[PDB]
């Protein structure tokens, strides 16, 4: 009596005729964005569906005018009910509600509805539709992602990182001139503080990101000034949110050596690097029931990073 | 033996005449927002200054046209030089540069400039001006906050929080119905997932918040549902950023009991509260040199909080 769970929830209602179809985003996380439904006297006549990745297909044969539902980003199902045509030979009706307060009811027009089949919408995130059609919709179900435990973007790579040439802007923090007219050496302490705002951003479709809290397990591009110039590095892997902002007061204390009969001008700066480059990674969705749905993705990473505070001293003779 | 440090850095240049003035934001963290300078042949004639809290004072007696510098929020000094008039009796010239690339030079017109006094602007955040004036500016200095280690908003209170009436909006997550037409009760597993976005923000003058990374040590208002209705509570003190946003996938697994010969409607929802209320607190600035600047502040807290996921079941016959 072993028990198998799945990342998706699908209950098909109707008869056994027609030819099989599967129109879902279980390959790439795409969701149902729009649905057109044509009804007949004793069946659902046809369905045309659009997924968030641009796929568009029609099942059954349209007749007359259609009812539409357009889903907006983050709009999930709150409930779903299907009816057969009462004769066990066709789908008869579709009823659903969404988390934005929308409702949709399309039903056959001649025969009355009999047994209602209320569905578990899982997470509410609808991956699409599965069933059988021919002239009509013989049977159909809506596929849902089951209730989600975590959604992690991981195995992140930046394919062009090693070709990228860092665009570093200089930010002036402070300058001071010191003067030593004595014939002995002198030392001057200089303290520096500077707010740095580090940012990380990994692009993702608004519908997926608005529905799920995506944690990122990734290194980020980092900037540092070395001898030859500015170096970009693929940083160590850690946890981030999809959009992240970290603020800090970066500080430094410097002791400047001011030699006899010379003035030393001290220039303190920091470099701000803007990153904008493609990433690849894997979305791993872990459902509450222990199952996993995963797929490969790619998008754009945007980031702001800072170098260390840099101190530059120049000796003058006056 | 002992060494004394101060939160502020002030170096006054000029003579001993005139009457003392102090025009700074060391009481409330106000910064110099605008300065007008009138020059004469052998002195700075007058200075009018505006602080970011709206204060406005003139020192010395204006004559002729003025030069202006207007500082924008986050604009700090990078360097400053002052000159006397050469005779040690008046301020002779002011020169400064800002971290937005600005420069300002105002000087007496007839007598030549002699010894330059280059100043340490500390953090670059200018709290105002201090000196002596009568007919002219006898002497003046610009006061800076010294290089900052940490800036913390602390001892936060919400003085209206106990009077506040909960205004919780319901978000629908999931509804489903089960039918038990047998003479024995049944059990149904229902799993729920739901993204919540919790926010917190404490208002702060842009000038101060643009320049320093402000950490917040405060409790936030939180919302729960109890027997009576909704309950606002002052949460436990912890660390936040000045603007904070945290995402989480709230989850819940429920066993629904379906009594014999009954229909059970299951309604899964969550409450979202939008807090918008005043706060008081203490800004504590800790300088790199170990000194501290502290003042009471007042502002507006905004925040989005959520209740726990709520399952309501309602049983019907048939
Ligand atoms: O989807 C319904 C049905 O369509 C196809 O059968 C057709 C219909 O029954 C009707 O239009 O009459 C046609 C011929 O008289 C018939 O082909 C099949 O795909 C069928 O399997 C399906 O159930
Ligand atoms: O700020 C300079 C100077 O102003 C005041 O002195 C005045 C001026 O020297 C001049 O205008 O003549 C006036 C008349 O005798 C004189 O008051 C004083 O406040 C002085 O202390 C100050 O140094
Ligand atoms: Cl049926
Ligand atoms: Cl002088």
């Amino acid at each position: 009596g072993s028990h198998m769970t799945y990342p998706t929830n699908l209950e098909i209602i109707g008869g056994q005729g027609g030819s099989s179809f599967s129109f879902t985003g279980e390959n790439n996380g795409a969701s149902l964005e729009k649905i057109w439904v044509w009804v007949g006297g004793w069946q659902i006549k046809a369905v045309r569906a659009w997924l968030s990745d641009g796929r568009d297909e029609t099942f059954g044969v349209p007749s007359g005018s259609h009812q539409e539902y357009v889903f907006t980003p983050g709009e999930c199902f709150t409930s779903l009910s299907l009816w057969g045509n009462g004769a066990g030979t066709r789908l008869g009706a579709i009823k659903f509600k969404t988390n934005k307060g929308g409702e949709f009811f399309a039903h056959m027009t001649s025969w009355g509805l009999k047994t209602e089949y209320p569905m578990d919408v899982g997470s509410g995130y609808c991956l699409g539709i599965v069933g059988r059609g021919g002239s009509d919709i013989d049977c159909m179900g809506f596929m849902f992602l089951n209730a989600v435990q975590s959604t992690v973007l991981t195995n992140v790579n930046y394919p062009t990182i090693n070709q990228l040439i860092p665009k570093v802007a200089t930010e002036e923090i402070k300058s001071v001139s010191f003067e030593n007219k004595t014939s002995v050496k002198q030392e001057q302490k200089v303290e520096t503080s500077k707010k740095v705002i580090k940012t990380s951003s990994w692009s993702m479709t608004k519908s997926f990101s608005s529905t799920f809290s995506v944690e990122v397990s990734a290194g980020i591009p980092e900037i540092a000034e070395v001898s030859t110039g500015f170096s970009i590095s693929f940083g160590v892997e850690s946890t981030h949110s999809l959009e992240q902002t970290d603020e800090k007061n970066e500080t430094l204390t410097t002791t400047v050596e001011v030699p006899p009969k010379k003035k030393v001008d001290v220039h303190i700066t920091i470099g701000r690097a803007s990153f904008d480059l493609p990433y690849t990674g894997t979305v791993k969705i872990t459902c509450k029931n222990g199952s996993v749905l995963q797929y490969e993705t790619k998008g754009q990473y945007k980031g702001v990073a800072y170098t260390d505070i840099k101190v530059n001293t120049v000796e003058k003779d006056l």
